[PDB]
């Protein structure tokens, strides 16, 4: 038999019982990726948070020429360093204060937005498709209005997800594509003078500053074009498969519509036992470094799997089950850890709960029009995400 190669399954619905024999007997452990390289896959809480807390495990080495790969660059390799870049250019503040869901109105154009959805949703009857016709043009739309940009530019952009986040072996030439057109696109928000709220708004204003004056154009574009795809996509997957996990748990559903002011509990404990990433965030080791019972020699790559963090019962006791009660509860690695924690957390906790309360008021009802298994899985795929999520209510 060959080695062990990850991942294990696309399915979002369901963590398989491999990950809880794993982080028993070896929780860091030789794996073989899709592009045929070697990886050490960390599998437990106390691992993966040292892995994550360590900066000598980089991020921006993974882009390295010859390095080992979890799969092929989708983007330039200077823009596995976005942050950093963003950093050194002086923009970190001004990037996080944008992306905040403490903008004035910004709350409100989300329910707006969500309630509009599901009313073409009733008015067009069951089964509606809750990926499709709700939770992607929900956050596409949240989006648009973050960065700036006019709401119907949304849907083209939207698009180019599919390809753009890919977990392939090889090189994808449509992702050039689409990243080439999208920078151009983003380049033209930056000279377009009716662009002033939002990011892109900031942006171009700051890129006309003098203390901003010898920061590179391509910077300002690849922010736009890299904050739309990774806000869109996580938000968008993350929301579809924690409806998933809602509607599988009846008398959970009816407390949070009963109650709704426990809401951002059950979004904290949909976040913990999400699967919405499907492959463990990849780090370069640049010296050797004990992690566990394995020395992890310089050069080499490895794979943190936040589920197996996430569902560590070390850490958080019978992690299968959501507990509104939990000692830790936001303790979770949803968002990561350390360096390159989210930036867009917050952005994407009041999305799930403004998304998850209009759903709850408008089809208090809803359930899977399908038996779970008939769920089509995307595969090769850096998110989890059913094709299609069939509802009725
Ligand atoms: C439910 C929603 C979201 C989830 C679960 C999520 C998850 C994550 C995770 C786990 C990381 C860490 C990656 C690593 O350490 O290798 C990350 C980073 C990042 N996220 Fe999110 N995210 C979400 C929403 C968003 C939103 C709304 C935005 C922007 C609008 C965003 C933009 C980014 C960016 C740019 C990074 C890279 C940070 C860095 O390299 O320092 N994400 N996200
Ligand atoms: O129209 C589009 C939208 C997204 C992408 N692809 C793509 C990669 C990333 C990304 C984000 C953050 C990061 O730290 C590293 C890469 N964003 N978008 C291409 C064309």
């Amino acid at each position: 038999t060959v080695l062990l190669e990850v991942p294990f399954s696309a399915r979002g619905d369901r963590i398989p019982d491999a990950v809880a024999e794993l982080r028993t007997r070896e929780p860091i452990r030789k794996v073989r990726t899709i592009t045929g390289a070697e990886a050490w896959l960390v599998s437990s809480y106390a691992l993966c948070t040292q892995v994550l807390e360590d900066r000598r495990f980089s991020m921006k080495e993974t882009a390295a020429a010859g390095a080992p790969r979890l799969n092929a660059l989708t983007v330039p390799p200077e823009v596995v360093n976005n942050m950093g870049n963003i950093a050194d250019a002086g923009l970190r503040k001004a990037v996080m204060k944008a992306i905040t869901p403490k903008a004035p109105g910004l709350e409100q154009f989300l329910r707006d937005t969500a309630n509009s959805l599901l009313d073409n949703l009733i008015t067009e009857g069951a089964p509606a498709d809750l990926r499709n016709d709700f939770a992607d043009p929900l956050a596409t739309a949240l989006h648009c209005k973050v960065l700036g940009i006019p709401q119907e530019d949304g849907p083209k952009l939207f698009r180019s997800l599919s390809i753009a986040f890919m977990s392939s072996a090889d090189p994808i030439p449509a992702a050039k594509i689409n990243w080439d057109r999208d920078i151009e696109y983003m380049a033209g928000i930056l000279e377009n003078p009716n662009i002033t709220t939002g990011l892109m708004g900031e942006l171009s204003r700051l890129r006309k500053d003098p203390a901003y004056s010898h920061v590179s154009d391509e910077l300002f574009a690849t922010i736009g074009v890299t904050f739309f795809g990774a806000g869109v996509i996580s938000t968008g997957s993350f929301l579809t498969t924690a409806l998933i996990s809602l509607i599988q748990r009846p008398q959970l559903r009816n407390l949070l519509h009963e109650k709704p002011e426990l809401i951002p509990a059950g979004v904290e404990e949909l976040l913990r036992i999400n699967l919405s990433f499907a492959d463990g965030l990849p780090r370069l080791a640049t010296a050797d470094i004990q992690v566990g019972d394995v020395l992890v020699r310089k050069g080499e790559l490895v794979l943190v799997l936040l589920e197996g963090a996430n569902f560590d019962p070390e850490h958080f006791p019978n992690p299968g089950s959501i507990e509104l009660d939990r000692p830790n509860p936001t303790s979770h690695l949803a968002f990561g850890r350390g360096q390159h924690f989210c930036p867009g957390s917050a952005l994407g906790r009041r999305h799930a709960q403004i998304g998850i309360e209009a759903l709850l008021k408008k089809m208090p009802g809803v359930d899977l029009a399908v038996p779970i298994d008939q769920l089509v899985w995307r595969t090769r795929f850096q998110r989890r995400i059913p094709e299609r999520l069939p509802v009725l209510w």
